[PDB]
């Protein structure tokens, strides 16, 4: 089913994505934050954020069970790349590349 | 008892306070916005956002029942100067003083 090593490099690449929409999300709010003018600019940032929030709790289900849908909706917004899914089996691959056009 | 002229004056003043509050927030937003380093510091700027922002909007409120005690409190936290509230009832100024030197 699962390979060990497949387990270890998954859970890997799982947090590494983690921290690239980390260090994407913080870049997004450093930028709005230093070149804000009205008021509602600063609304919008807090909008974002109470969003992006929302999103990221729910987001990375690291269960075996989930992790292959996890993948694809990580590969959808390119936080990750096909080319860095080479380390699984191929039915998964293929798999996590056809849940990705959902 | 509250007279046109004091009414009036008061949402006039009111607004002013607004203006002022949204000066001083962004001001804190933008500058500890730029002192961020991790990432858990990008969290409390959000709650920060997300309490003082349900605060602003119930915050300024023209009822009769506690108006005297937003005034109290906008003199307290500088948001009003004393000699702004000249307008008003000398009865009311003390009042206001009064609730604010505490």
């Amino acid at each position: 089913p699962w390979s060990q090593a497949e387990t270890q490099s998954a859970h890997a690449l799982f947090r590494k994505a983690y921290q690239r929409e980390l260090d994407g999300l913080l870049a997004t709010v450093q930028a709005q934050a230093s070149q804000i003018t009205q008021i509602d600019d600063l609304w919008k940032l807090h909008d974002f954020l109470s969003a992006k929030k929302h999103e990221i709790d729910g987001k990375y289900d690291d269960r075996q069970s989930v992790i292959i849908f996890v993948f694809a909706q990580l590969l959808k917004e390119g936080l990750v790349q096909a080319e860095e899914l080479t380390f699984l089996a191929a039915d998964k691959q293929s798999k996590i590349k056809a849940l990705a056009r959902l």
